[PDB]
């Protein structure tokens, strides 16, 4: 109970919160970059090479051995764009039917689909599921292919684990993509999508929980894309925290469509 | 005197520490992406039969991912070739193994490390024996004996003569036992993934233009031998200084950044 000591109390909170935000942003950046490399891998070794060098076995092995490159990812997978006119051909060739992600049932007729054809074993349950059959994933797929850049979903409960997380999606294009393409051209040139599951609930808890002073601090991360409807990305909420003092640390996960922030308070 | 001295010191520390962080992070990102390449060659060249990687594919993949390796002027893969295998190897590749210094056909050696895949930026490495340069040779041995990334001392790189360091990763055959001995590591070696860190050019690009660059003198040293520091970056000059920490990831080597004011 001292006014000089309270100034230092906030100083320590500022430093602790800022450090954790920097660690999170940096680890997400490293993960995004390594997912970009996988999109280029699929383009180079599956599409450009005649014949393809990538089968499910090969993708699984390579992504397992490189999992350390993608620290905030529980899994990565590649989904191919399939238009309805092609669906029966695609299914016959793969010897399986495109399924919905909610129940694993055969998909109803849709204009197009994004079935997962390659998966890291950690997310093997994605194989044959249509990634356009979840709304977060669908919206991400469209924005990925229309913008040509990595995009993030809003926070949602991931398949199987139900862990609160986000998905990162990169488009993969055909060689026919023109230089300086329009959005219409990007869509026409889309081959598929490289998706990575950021299991924030588990993997950020793992990151934060090992840090000295973790027991002293409450850390929440919000998606603040919509100012009037902030969305919990990480943290309880929802917790015994010091109401009288907080700090906002900045986060940039690199998708200009989305905005996020970190808020830290002391327990007591 | 006096408060202005204290602030002058604080600015030096801040400027130097920030440059050190930027350099260490770019080096770290580079190393991690080179490691991924070593894993790629292992998976596609050795684990798949037949090989599912070739020069065309390696050149494309490495060109497209060059942005992932910011401090590297190029990357290449050299295969381990023991002398008994040389005839068959040269017949297969339709070229002769060459010396690094002259590009002359290699005299007989017990083994060699010819470059078989190369990013086009270092295309001139193709067919050169990386064991024919002493820095690279030492790095190759330590890479394969330790099973981890290793760095050379600073030296002038081929063609450009830019002062730099080489990063080398071992690639092993699938016959490598678990918890292998060094002898087992050697026997299981397939080859070596090497990346040329062009320090002279690419660190100058990183640091050289930053605000306040004209006010300070920046050096990076290899201090592996404390009594024989080797310049990795900066001039050859031998009061107010600051040492900022660097860790480039090879326990065999030590490095530091030193910054000073001019006057
Ligand atoms: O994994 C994807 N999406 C995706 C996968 C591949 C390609 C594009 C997107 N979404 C998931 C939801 N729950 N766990 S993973
Ligand atoms: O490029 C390598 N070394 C290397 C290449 C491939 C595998 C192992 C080592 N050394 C170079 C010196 N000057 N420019 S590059």
């Amino acid at each position: 109970m001292d006014d000089a000591n309270k100034i230092r109390r906030e100083e320590v909170l500022v430093s602790m919160c800022d450090q954790r935000a920097r660690m999170l942003q940096d680890q997400f950046s490293v993960s995004v970059n390594h997912v970009h490399a996988l999109a280029i891998l699929v383009s180079t070794f599956h599409y450009h090479k005649n014949p393809s060098a990538i089968d499910q076995e090969t993708f699984a092995e390579y992504t397992a051995r490189t999992a350390f490159e993608r620290p905030l990812l529980s899994g990565v997978a590649y989904a191919e764009k399939v238009v309805n006119f092609e669906r029966e051909m695609f299914e016959r060739q793969h010897n399986w039917v495109i399924k919905t992600m909610d129940r694993g049932e055969p998909s109803p007729v849709r204009d197009e689909y994004a079935p997962v054809i390659f998966s890291q074993d950690s997310v093997s349950y994605l194989e044959s599921l249509d990634m356009m059959s979840g709304e977060e994933d669908r919206e991400n797929i469209l924005r990925a292919r229309e913008t040509g850049k990595a995009v993030l979903t809003s926070p949602f409960r991931l398949l199987e684990t139900h862990h609160l997380g986000v998905v990162l999606t990169f488009p993969v294009y055909k060689s026919s993509l023109p230089e300086n393409p329009t959005v219409e051209e990007r869509i026409a040139a889309t081959a598929g999508y490289l998706g990575g599951a950021f299991d924030v609930e588990s993997l950020v808890e793992n990151l934060l929980g090992q840090l000295a002073g973790n027991q002293a601090i409450v850390v929440h991360v919000y998606d603040i894309t919509n100012a009037s409807d902030p969305l919990v990305m990480y943290g309880n909420q929802d917790e015994e925290a010091d109401r009288s003092l907080s700090h906002e640390s900045k986060l940039d996960f690199g998708d200009p469509f989305r905005k996020h922030k970190m808020i830290c308070r002391y327990h007591q």
